[PDB]
């Protein structure tokens, strides 16, 4: 009754172009098997959106990538919030979702707005850049590392070990192996970071450990906590500004009615995460025998979520593959959706929106003008380098 597929969704050349084969997942059926790893896939938008909202039957305690916790043992200790379902859950998120509050976004907007209009100046000076290294990696490595107390030494392995914790979601690939095989010395990084005493006052970190005295968190916690805000985030925000400055270059009506309306730069951020679903996929496991779409699920599958197929479904979006910044983005699942829906999607908005606003009022064209390299990951979609022409308005 279910179509099995042959489809491998961690494989480099699905990487390269992802698009076509996301439709053959789609169209084949609500529910897909995948026999390259023996895991149930939904690849439409109806799919992913239920079972992202039924995590009692869709649980992530045992795993969001394709290893199963109760088989296997997690390759680090697991997350207190990303892979702990309701009760554990909740109240670990809500300190995240204080500490990444609204307050907070007020507190750090006009810096991290004057860092974008700086970083925007800087890179016209020198007119032919890389808008991956020298912008969409630059800006948010100058902003968020502060935001969050690190101090100044040992933050090049921010990145390197976001990509190792994205491919850990992985199957076990050479991607995963060679990523774990690298990985001691960004692990050593992070676990110190995340102790009370180096994390600079009023940052990020600093504001985890003072919330452990309210009966939501213990302070044996809260360095797992700082190490979710370490693990999560840095190279999603990086892909969606590379993406969103790529799409500016390759559909140029669309940056000339950013320039015209720079209000429009949050919606033409949220667009480019929708566009681009810089984490293209998470998995699930069920704890229960459950139906879904005429398929019959049994206990302890893994189902697979394909976020970036089901921001891409003709049965939800008009013109799926277009770039609009005008588009209506509310429901599309780029930051997940329902109790594990992105704690730090208000960090990731505020880069991105004052990033575009930056760009909308002092760039007017965007024009590439050297080879596009794509960086290979389990979990994130990214470019790796992007040269591109700044021409000044
Ligand atoms: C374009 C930027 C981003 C994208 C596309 C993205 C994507 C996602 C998605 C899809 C989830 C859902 C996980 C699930 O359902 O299992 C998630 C959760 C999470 N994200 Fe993000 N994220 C972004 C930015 C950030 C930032 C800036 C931070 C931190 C400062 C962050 C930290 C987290 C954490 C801690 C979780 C776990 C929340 C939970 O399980 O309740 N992310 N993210
Ligand atoms: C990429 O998405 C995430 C979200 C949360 C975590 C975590 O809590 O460690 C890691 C990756
Ligand atoms: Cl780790």
């Amino acid at each position: 009754t279910i179509p099995h597929l042959a489809i491998d969704p961690f494989s480099l050349d699905f990487f390269d172009d992802p698009y076509p084969d996301q439709q053959t997942l789609r169209d084949a059926g609500p529910v897909v098997y995948l026999d390259k790893w023996n895991v149930y896939g939904v690849a439409r938008y109806a799919e992913v959106h239920a079972v992202l909202n039924d995590p009692t039957t869709f649980c992530s305690s045992r795993g969001v990538g394709l290893s199963d916790f109760k088989k296997e043992k997690p390759w680090r200790p697991p997350s207190l919030i990303l892979e702990a379902d309701p009760p554990a859950h909740t109240r670990p998120r809500a300190v995240l979702s204080k500490v990444l509050s609204p307050a907070t976004m007020k507190t750090i907007r006009d810096g991290f707005a004057a860092a974008a209009d700086a970083k925007v100046d800087e890179l016209l000076q020198r007119g032919c850049i890389d808008a991956i290294a020298d912008l969409a990696e630059a800006y948010p490595l100058s902003v968020f590392p502060d935001a969050m107390g690190l101090k100044q030494e040992g933050r090049e392995h921010l990145l390197p070990y976001a990509g190792l914790v994205a491919n850990a979601f992985g199957p076990p690939n050479e991607l995963r192996q060679t990523a774990i095989e690298r990985s001691a010395p960004h692990q050593a990084y992070v676990n110190e970071q995340c102790q009370r005493p180096n994390l600079a006052p009023g940052g990020f970190g600093a504001c985890i450990h003072a919330f452990t005295d309210t009966g939501e968190i213990t302070p044996d916690e809260a360095p797992l906590l700082v190490r979710s805000l370490l693990s999560a985030g840095l190279q999603e925000t990086v892909n969606g500004i590379g993406a969103a400055v790529y799409c500016l270059a390759r559909f140029p009506g669309e940056l000339q009615r950013l320039r015209s309306d720079p209000t429009l730069a949050r919606n033409a951020f949220e667009e480019a995460v929708r566009f681009e679903s810089p984490v293209q996929t998470f998995f699930r496991t069920t704890t229960r025998e459950v139906e879904l779409g005429g398929a019959v699920i049994g206990e302890g599958e893994k189902v697979l979520m394909f976020l970036g197929s089901a921001n891409r479904d003709p049965r939800r979006w008009s013109d799926p593959d277009l770039y609009d910044i005008t588009r209506k983005t509310s429901g599309h699942v780029g930051f997940g959706s329902g109790v594990h829906m992105c704690v730090g999607q208000l960090v990731a908005r505020l880069e991105g929106e004052v990033m575009l606003s930056a760009l909308a009022r002092k760039v007017a064209a965007i024009d590439i003008d050297g080879p596009v390299k794509r960086r290979f990951n389990n979990t994130l979609r990214g470019l790796e380098s992007l040269p591109v022409k700044l021409t000044p308005a």
